[PDB]
This record gives structure tokens, sequence and C-alpha cells, in this order.
């Protein structure tokens, strides 16, 4: 298929898939979108060190297990997060060190791993472990202090656990090539199959924002990678902005390179996001699909003026007018600024710069006019493949109104139809 | 003084104020920016009916005086709202009709004018009489139903109960000249004029926004009342998305007119607004002016490239790169779309249409570049009348690293100082 992002990603063999917090089972518009949508699933905190092993020998699979039921039931494949790290690890274990606390670790990995033996699609196995301090080495951890060979141990233990699961190395930072850290896990890796440690994947957690931006050397760091004979996966995806162009680039950045898996973004809708304030996901906190969630999906599925298909006219601002209120409509197509629309990354159809294409409701009949940009989801909008557009708050397409075809003919928000009057293409 | 906006706006013998939650005066962030920045408050809830009359004859004036005792402690006048409204009412008032509810309004209007005698510099008397049908004819209310004379019978109650109080007709969507609406209340203002009924003010509540929309032709509205010889003031002022020059607009159409008396805008900070969805106010949730915050206060004060005047040299991105996460620098100015700075309604600098200049922080020596635009408030910037831009996230000033005047000097946040190397002007 090629109408939700895991039947898309799947035409290629790949998946697309998301966190999923257990809290949210409840909620069905939560339910609904992550059902329909994906076909992998992490669980955002349930099958970490605290939670499956709260106190030392005692485990326990409640929450994680709630989280494994729901994706086998619902057709999705499961990404175990994780195993050994240096983060929320239970107090009982932030008590212990050298071999005492090696042990430890080793017992909490066959203590999970076993519980879920041949069911879990992939293993973050050991999580995070280099600095952020530009050195490209490893971060100073009780783990790293019991010895400098705990990751190669973890990575041993784990494939004598469970041979059926792909064991993958988890971090962030590590997109960008020229980074220390990046070169610092690269060269990890590749000691690792040079000595035949048991490595299958590397977990590009991929959270871009403008203090980590996407570059597109992201595709050479995925390449080079995969050619030291490992699968990569894009684990914990979010962009803060949400830019259409960046998921697009990921997207695409994934799909260039044969050995990458797939794409699980961290978590369903912004408002569920660990970082809601960056908008950084596909769907809103009103569950409707985002720009961004069209240039993924169009991406996945295959790789100016704006022209009604019905009329032959083109959207126009009349007279060339800038006052906010102003309905838009259809007229003969000329190079005017008044006829001249940007797409941009955030969503907006943008006229002269700073005016948006607007909608000043919800429903049928809504009137669709130009006014300042501001940033609000009634001025976003989904340039669909099949030529409508659908304003993002409303789920509305634009229409010409009573599929009039001639100058003049305005414009208005109405149930998609897939008819011509609905239908553009942007020249 | 004009570095805040009631000071300001006293430079032209207006005022600025804004509404006043009382339930907020214990929040120190609220108050702080509230006590300096306006001159004129008006009781968000605590002087309507229901908080003033509970129970027929029994009044209560507990919270309407604490809103009242804050605003004389802290120097500001007060705007009375309001006595007479089909909204709000309590309970007892809403069972009454025909010469019982006649009487209880006056009652109310005697009741608390009484208390507020002399202390009020305006009363919103009646509010929302008016139809938003089209028909530019009343409001059918239990009020109206009393009869037609019931708006006259509370402005001759109001004058006796305190004469020395300006009193005002208030309404929405009244500010379009072309509007029904708003020629019925022009009709009723000269009716009432020409037979003596004593009324002092007509206030524009102006919540604009894409469904209603300000337009220019408000300035005329505002001089055909002027005409009639009452005062006018715009009394519950907010702009869907905060647009500068919207802002702006209205502030000087306010300053057009000498009997415009000022500016009230609805509430504090977008998170205090009753629309804090649409970002309709001047501060943002974090008590952080906004760029039309720096618009409203350059119009009370009367009122391409970006050359730093310490340097002589234009903001730069570097090799015309759109990669996001490149610096911006000092360059020998020139033509090129990589200097070209448009300043939006919201507040960003774009370059290439749709890059931000992009703060990656909020401290000290924090990297300023471009990054694919998005709405965060780190991407929000105050161009100043004293030649500096301010971050609206970090309220730091764009520096040339060290005063750096060459080509490749970076650009930097820091602490405002206004040095030559903080200093900017455009073209």
């Amino acid at each position: 298929a090629e109408s939700t992002l895991g039947a898309a990603a799947a035409q290629s063999g790949r998946y697309f898939g998301t966190a999923i917090a257990s809290g949210k089972l409840g909620d069905s518009a939560y339910t609904t979108i992550a059902s329909r949508e994906f076909n992998m699933v992490t669980a955002e905190n349930e099958m970490k060190i605290d939670a499956t092993e709260p106190q030392r020998g005692q485990f326990n699979f409640s929450a994680g297990d709630r989280v494994y039921n729901w994706a086998v039931q619902n057709g999705k494949q499961v990404r175990g997060h994780t195993l050994a790290w240096h983060s929320q690890q239970p107090g009982w274990m932030q008590s212990l060190s050298g071999s005492t606390l090696r042990q430890a670790m080793i017992d909490h990995i066959n203590g999970v791993m076993g519980h879920y033996k041949g069911k879990i699609a992939q293993w973050d196995v050991v999580n995070e472990a280099f600095s952020d301090d530009g050195s490209g080495g490893r971060r100073d951890s009780n783990l790293q202090r019991t010895g400098n060979d705990w990751i190669e141990v973890a990575f041993r233990t784990a494939r004598a656990a469970d041979p059926a699961a792909k064991l993958c190395y988890n971090d962030y930072n590590i997109e960008n090539w020229t980074w220390a850290k990046t070169q610092g896990v690269y060269n990890m890796v590749r000691d690792f199959k040079q000595r035949g440690v048991p490595i299958d994947c590397v977990g590009f957690q991929s959270h871009f924002n403008s203090g980590s931006p996407y570059n597109s050397n992201f595709r050479t760091t995925l390449q080079n990678f995969a050619a030291l004979g490992v699968d990569v996966a894009i684990t914990e995806l979010d962009i803060q902005g949400a830019s259409s162009s960046t998921y697009a680039a990921v997207t695409n950045d994934c799909l260039a390179v044969s050995r990458c898996l797939g794409i699980t973004v961290w978590g369903v809708r912004d408002t569920d996001s660990w970082r809601s304030g960056d908008t950084p996901l596909l769907f809103n906190g009103d569950g409707s699909k985002k720009a961004a969630y069209t240039a993924v999906l169009n991406a996945l599925n295959g790789g100016g003026q704006i022209k009604g298909v019905g009329s032959g006219r083109c959207l126009d601002v009349p007279n060339a007018s800038t006052t906010d209120g102003t309905q838009v409509q259809l007229y003969d197509c000329h190079s005017a600024t008044n006829q001249q629309w940007t797409y941009t990354d955030a969503g907006e159809l943008r006229v002269y710069g700073d005016k948006c294409l607007d909608a000043a409701g919800t429903g049928n009949g809504t009137k669709v006019q130009i006014y300042s940009c501001w940033g609000g989801d009634n001025q976003k909008w989904r340039l669909n493949s099949d030529g409508s557009i659908v304003g993002v708050q409303s789920g509305l397409c634009l229409d010409a109104v009573g599929g009039g075809t001639a100058n003049g003919t305005l414009i208005q928000l109405y149930s998609c139809s897939n008819g011509s009057n609905q239908r553009w293409t942007r020249t």
C-alpha cells in the first residue's frame, strides 16, 4: 500500500515505526493513529533497566509486556530498548561497581532477553556509551569504569541469550560524519567487526535541532557504516520544527542505503514528544497529519503558480490586494506576484513573502483568504500527490466554489471529493 | 518615559492598559510586567454582574477591590467592566424578565457605582447590545425584552450614580465601518447625543482574527464616532497571530484621532489570554516582549541588508550556503541573496525565503546561524529603535564577536551593552 507510512515503507522492504508509551494505550486518538501508521514499535520507557529490574534479581515485565502484546496484536515488530546504559539505572545498580557491576549488567541482559527470547527484532544492547566532549572517547560511567571491554562483553552476552535478535549499538550525535563522536563509534564497530564481536546494527537516534542539525553527509555516515557489514537504523527521529524538507531528506537517505532497515520517529503526536515544545513529529496534538507527514509519505512512495485542473486558471489574490481577509479566487494565469505562491517547510502557502493562504474556520464553505503569516494550523496545508490541497487544521480540501471555472470564481474549504475543482497543479 | 508602553502613550496624552485577573496577582512574573508596562487597568472578571451581586441586593466587592487596590497602589487608573450585559448574569437575574428585570438592572448599577463612586475613570455601562446577525439591530436578550429604552435608561442611571465617570457603550465587531453592526451602533449614539442621553464614549473591543480582520477603514470609524462628540477607546485589543504591522496600525489609528483616549490590550501574556491558542498579546508565556511589543512601542514614540555600525559590514551567510547550522558573519556589503534579510510580522529575519536567523541557545556566546524557519522564539527578533536586535527567547543582543570589524567575524548572542558591535542599521 501507499496510504500509510508503514505500508509505504514496506514496499521497499523497510519499516516505519514509533515509540509507544503504555500510559497512552488507553487514549483512543493515540492508538488509532499508532495502530494505522506504524509497523515497528519501541517501548518508550518500559524496557529500560529501572523498569524491568526494579530490585536486583527481581524482574518486572508488566509494562514491557503490555507494550509488546499491543505491538504484536496490531501487526508490528518490536525493538528492545535498552539493555546497558549509564542512564536511568535503578538505585540498587548505582550502588555497584567493578566485578559486581559487570556481573549485574550480565544478569540483567540474560534476564530481559530470556523473557523476550525469539520475539524482539532488534535490541539496543548498549546505549549512549560515547562522550559529547568532542574527544570521540567513551563517557565516564560506572559501566565504563568496570572495564573498557564492557561493551564487547554486553554484545557477546546478548548474542548468547538470544541469537535470533539483531544486536545494535544506539547513540545520538553520531549522524554528522565529521563529528569526533561519529568517528569514535565508527572506529569501535570497525574494530568489533575485525575481531568478530557480535554486532548486527548501529542505531542512529537522529534527534535533530538547531544545536545538532541534519547535514546531508548523514547519507555518507550511513553508507560508511553499512560498508562495514552492519545494518543501520534511524531509531529515535524527531526534527525541531518538523521541516518537510528535512523529514523527506532523512527518509531518502535511508532509502538510498540498502542496509537501512527503517525509520522510527520518537513518538506519535507532538504532545507525546519528550520535546513537544519543538513540535518535532508528524502529527499535531489534534492528531492531524502535518505537512511533514505528506513529505515523508511521498518520499516513501517513490523517490510558482497553482493551477486548477478543472478550470485551467490560477490561484489569484484579487487585484494584487495585500489586505488581510481578501478571499482568493481563480483567474487567467499570468506572471504576476499575486499568483506566485511558495510552499514553505512549515507547510504554508505564502504570497508577497509574508501573507499566508488562510482558512477562516473549519467547516465546509469556509472562506479561503490571505492573512498575515503567524504559524496557525489554519495556515498550514498538505499538498497531496493526487493534486488535492488539504488544510491541516480542518482536513478539508481547497475547492473552487460550485465547480466554477471562470475568473472570479472563489475558493473555499470543502469535503474532499477527488473532483476537478479540488485538483491543482503546481507550475 | 519612552521605554514602557504606558509612559510612551502618556507622551501623547493617552494611556496603555491591560486586563488584570485577581487570581494572578500572587504571580510576580505576571505583576512585574503589569505594574511596569501599563497605566490603566480593567478587571477581567471581577466587576461583572455575577461577581458583584451574587444574590439579589447582596453586593460583593471583595474581588473587584483586590484588582482596584493593586491598580492604585501601582499608579494606574481603572476602567469598570461592566454594568449591564446579557452574558454572565448571576442565576437570580437570569430568572428575571419584564419590569422586575428592569428594576434589578437599575439597582445593580446604583449598587456598583455607589461603591466605586469617584474612583473609576470610565465605565462600560452597557456591553454588547447589538446583534451579529447582519441586521445591524439589537441582540435579543432578557434585557432588550424589557423594552428598547433599557440602554438609555442604564446610561441615565449611571450618570446620576457617579457623574465623575466617563460612560461608555462597549462592543465588538464594530471596528470595520462597512459592517451593519458598526452603523447600527453609530445611529444609536447619534440618536442619544441629539436627545441628550448621557454617553461619553464608545469602546471598540477590537478582537481581530482572520474571521474578523482589522481593516484600515477603522480609522474612519473612529473619526465618525468622535465627530458625534464622544471620546473613543480601544478596550480589549488582541490580534490573532500578533502581527507587528497590524498592532502598529491599530496603534497609529488611535494616535491619529485626538479623541482616542488610549488602548487596552486584553491580557498580559499570551498564556493569560482567553484565546491563548492565538498568541494574540504582546508578551509570550515566558514574559518576554514579542516583536509586536516593539512595533507598538515604536509607534507610540512617534514612528534588505543589515549593516553593523561598528564594522560598516553586512550580516552575511557564508558562501551563500543554505545548510542548517551555518553560522552567520560580517562581510563586505554587496547585493547577494545571502545578504538580503526580510523582517517578518512574526519577527523573523528570513534569508533565501525560508531560512531564518536562528539562535542555537539562550546564553552568552550562543551561536547565531540559519535554520529552516519554524516559528520558535529562538528565531524571533526585536529590532529596537536604538539599533540593537534582541532575541525574543534569550533577551540577548546580536553581537559581532570580540568587536571584530573584519570580514569573517562571527555573530553571537551576548548581553546587551549598546556597543558599536551591537548596533545595526537596515538598508
